[PDB]
């Protein structure tokens, strides 16, 4: 029932169920309208709470069941075994080897990764807004999945919705940033509505980092949150438009 966005690269994969999920299908209201999962949000309690069941329902499961972290923009990769209750450790990407944790990750702009290594099945969550993407936690997210028992040459990683290149704004000493920190991240800067501005093309960086990680098989869904306001929450959408906040949108993989 409720409407998600599924990858063709993990869709194929049996017994394992995966969804980048949009902001249609709650019952928040508002700027928050309907399904907003942040827990850190403004939002009632309450409704986020029902959201967030909604997406626990939806893969099988119950609020138990899912795992996400008090996301802080690192590199840390949390393994879990099972169910956190109502806790939220502190993380920006979720791994998990165990059948019935549902790893998942928050966004609104930034972009969601869900990884797999369907042989040794394994399945990961994360969230790569630019800081997490440029200090490396796709490459730790990896990392994680192998300490498990994964193998790179062997992981799928699909990109979800996040904000576009076409969408991106940013300065100059974001631009300079990533040409300094991260060798020939240059090409992933495309002209802006001025000099001193640029569009960053999130995804095909975070494609690059998945890339140089290891990771063979990957794609991004081509979603727009920013642009796509029928479909999706964006944190940029509500910086210029004075709101105080914005809804989560949630991304989260499975081992059935």
């Amino acid at each position: 029932a409720l409407p998600t966005v599924q990858s063709p690269l993990l869709s194929s994969l049996p017994g394992v169920k995966h969804a980048f999920f949009t902001r249609q299908g709650g019952v928040s209201k508002g700027i928050y309208d309907s399904l907003n999962v942040g827990r850190g949000s403004q939002d009632e309690p309450a409704d986020v709470e029902e959201n967030r069941a909604r997406i626990a329902r939806w893969f099988g499961g119950g609020p138990e069941d899912l795992n996400v972290c008090y996301q802080i923009h690192s590199t840390i990769a949390i393994v879990a075994d099972g169910s956190w209750g109502d806790a939220r450790p502190e993380g920006d990407a979720v791994v998990s080897k165990t059948p019935g944790v549902i790893c998942g990750a928050m966004a609104a702009d930034c972009a969601p990764v869900l990884l797999v290594d369907p042989e040794a099945r394994i399945v990961a969550a994360a969230h790569a807004g630019w800081r997490g993407a440029l200090d490396g936690v796709v490459q730790s997210a990896v990392d994680r999945m192998v300490e498990l028992g994964a193998s790179p040459a062997n992981i799928t990683g699909v990109v979800g919705p996040c904000i576009g290149p076409k969408s991106y704004e940013v300065g100059l000493e974001f631009l300079h940033r990533f040409e300094a920190d991260c060798p020939g991240s240059g090409r992933f800067f495309k002209p802006g509505a001025s000099e001193d501005k640029r569009f960053f093309d999130l995804p095909a960086f975070v494609l690059d980092r998945l890339a140089t990680a290891g990771v063979e098989r990957r794609e991004w869904v081509g979603r727009d949150t920013r642009a796509e306001e029928e479909w999706f929450f964006s944190n940029r959408r509500a910086f210029l438009n004075n709101d105080g906040d914005y809804g989560r949108l949630l991304s989260a993989i499975t081992l059935e």
